[PDB]
């Protein structure tokens, strides 16, 4: 027998206050650690530099500088 399991995911946000423009990127992930991996790759793939913070209740990551 076989069945597909569509796993549970929540949306996470990435606030990257870069220079003049503020960009908010949302994504979906099973948990915070998974979202962290996704946003880290996203940051690397799009040349985003800086230090980050995470607010769990808000499921929001913020990158500054």
């Amino acid at each position: 027998m076989h069945h597909h399991h569509h796993h549970a995911m929540d949306t996470y946000k990435l606030f990257i206050v870069i220079g003049d423009r503020v960009v908010v990127v949302t994504t979906e992930a099973v948990d915070a650690a998974t979202a962290e991996k996704v946003f880290k790759q996203y940051a690397n793939d799009n040349g985003v530099d800086g230090e980050w913070t995470y607010d769990d209740a808000a499921k929001t990551f913020t990158v500054t500088e």
